[PDB]
């Protein structure tokens, strides 16, 4: 016998993984799927518009690259430019049809579905199409309806990733971009800024930390020398050697970045503060400010004293020509259970290839 | 038929994927748990790992209700996990019949189950009231709600997550604007209040929702660019002179270095209000003396809200200006400092300025 909510529960177990995927890719795999399956049809596509290369775009197989569509031509181009649904019955006495796909592979098409799909304010930004109805000889009223109630949730799913992608962008940008304030007063580039993060991604990622931790120290570590805006300028801009007064004061970069950070309340930023205060404290107890050891330091400050010193020693600084992997590899091998963590020092260890092309990669 | 509960499912969730109000999800999923299961009412109920309580919302969003994690019902699903079917609520030894005394309500079949996160912990229940037969929930509907758990679950735990990732790219922006704190004394909530100001004012000047969360984030960075200024300037016990006048005035430009070049439109903006916040109206600002509308829009907004921000608080000597007071300057500047257009509609909402100025001491 049959199951009478079959159907609802098949859109609801998509309607899960659709909310979980934040690949924009994936979501227009999962969303032709579901249509293909509540359609009863034997394929879908959802087709997008370009702003910068003015045309539709749709990816064809799982895992292959955009293919262009023209706007102009086509089913897809005309429900795209004039905002109704077409719903042919049969495909071959319809001159707006490419009989091409269609001659090459063992294909006939017949009956096609065609809708736009609307922007919150009523912007048609491209078509979700149905193709070759599988449980009846064509797409009937009531299967036109359905179609527009899927491509009014293939719009919101579709925007929702796109904004998120956006303000996830925008909030690396934030943390990239402020975080290099001390830049008229101190040599270090945007990418070491950038790349400390991304090493200590690595680190994290590799001693199996949840996957938010990974984000977080990937964005957490590069605010580590934000305390030097409180370094005053005789102190910070003075090249070569420093006194033994103002060295004391130079260390304190690490307080300074714990004040700046320490009042916030999302995880990010404690995670950003104790890296700011930590950074600089070695797993011997040796390193400031306080001489904290091994456990003492939290695990974000000790990814972030390895991703720190390698970013250092593989950048030319005065008189001191860049490292090789070679000579890096022999000095982590050494600092190993002192200047380091000896568990993260081996994951490092483990993962040097990375590491290096990122540096090579980031200028 | 029956694809209309399909349709009904389709247009929840569109309602869903764009909601990004917590409290607005759980209304909508509970709604579509009635539609769908055809049931009377529908709770959800959440952990607080802080308060060590379940609490839920009632419709109207007005203050959750903390319920009783331990015992009750959805107590008893959130502390075993099992599955709760009740064919008749007066019978029950857990029920708690005081929502009935009061709403007037009977509650007849209840079915709970708990909702899971994905690493698989109890994170909450959700709970289905009265169905519209009369008669039990049956196990094909335990079934359904399986399924709509899993969904609740999915739409939840995104919406926290996109909240969480909010809350820390405005606590960032915030923080790191005050990094010139070791140096210089304005206050954190000076730029804070900035953008709130600037937020009102681009709403009622009838910009698109995005563009107004844009410049409520973007605008709190306006002064970033004094990092930049050598302390024999920003740190000078004295007034200063006109060579170290015209490095301080810099701070626009080495705000706009800082900030521009960012792919992203958030930085687009705060580039321009850093670099803009200084011109005036008439042309007689700084650094490039830029008129009228070359000025941006976004800088505009920023100029009257930092003002603002200035005449309405206390320096030793300065007491701040009143609203009548203030309401004069802006009147005396219309044209000059300030775009006129916009200072009526910021006259027009004086009120809610000095409503934020007195909440964000
Ligand atoms: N064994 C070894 N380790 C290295 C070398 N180069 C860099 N590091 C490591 O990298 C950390 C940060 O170095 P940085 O990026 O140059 O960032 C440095 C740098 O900007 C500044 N600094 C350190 N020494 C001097 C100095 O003599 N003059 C000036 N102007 N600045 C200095 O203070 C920051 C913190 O430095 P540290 O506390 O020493 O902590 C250092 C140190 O452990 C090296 O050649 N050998
Ligand atoms: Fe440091
Ligand atoms: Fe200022
Ligand atoms: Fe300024
Ligand atoms: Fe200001």
């Amino acid at each position: 016998y049959q199951d009478p909510e079959r159907k609802l529960k098949i859109l609801l177990d998509y309607s899960s993984k659709i909310a979980n995927e934040k690949d924009l890719r994936n979501v227009l795999l999962f969303l032709t799927d579901l249509a293909k399956e509540i359609m009863e049809a034997d394929r879908a596509s959802i087709f997008l518009y370009d702003d910068q290369k003015k045309t539709l775009w749709t990816i064809v197989a799982h895992g292959v690259d955009r293919i262009e569509i023209d706007a102009d031509k086509g089913i897809a181009g005309y429900v795209f430019r004039t905002g109704e649904i077409l719903n042919i019955p049969d495909a071959y006495k319809d001159p707006r049809f490419d009989r091409d796909i269609d001659k090459r592979t063992g294909y006939r098409t017949r009956t096609i579905l065609a809708v736009p799909l609307f922007d919150r304010k009523q912007n048609i930004i491209g078509v979700f199409q149905v193709i070759n109805k599988l449980t009846n000889s064509v797409f009937t009223e009531e299967d036109i309806e359905l179609l527009r109630h899927i491509s009014l949730y293939a719009s919101s799913t579709i925007e929702n990733a796109i904004l998120y992608e956006k303000l996830k962008k925008a909030h690396e940008d934030v943390i990239y971009r402020l975080s290099h304030a001390t830049k008229f007063k101190d040599p270090e580039t945007q990418n070491h800024i950038i790349r400390v993060g991304l090493y200590a991604e690595i680190l994290a990622r590799e001693a199996g930390l949840d996957e938010e931790d990974v984000e977080l120290v990937k964005l957490a570590a590069p605010m580590h020398d934000i305390g030097k805006v409180g370094i005053p300028d005789r102190v910070l801009l003075k090249p070569g050697k420093l006194n033994d007064e103002e060295w004391e004061i130079m260390k304190k970069h690490t307080i300074y970045g714990y004040e700046i950070l320490k009042g916030g309340d999302s995880r990010l930023l404690q995670i950003a503060a104790d890296i700011a205060i930590e950074h600089h404290e070695r797993w011997d107890g040796t390193g400031y400010p306080f001489g904290k050891k091994g456990e003492e330091i939290s695990i974000y400050g000790r990814m972030t004293s390895i991703s720190d010193v390698f970013d250092a020693l593989t950048s030319d600084r005065p008189y001191k020509k860049a490292w090789d992997m070679d000579r890096t590899v022999r000095f982590f091998k050494e600092q190993k259970g002192k200047h380091f963590d000896p568990f993260l020092t081996d994951i490092f260890l483990k993962n040097i290839d990375q590491m290096f092309s990122i540096k090579r990669e980031l200028r």
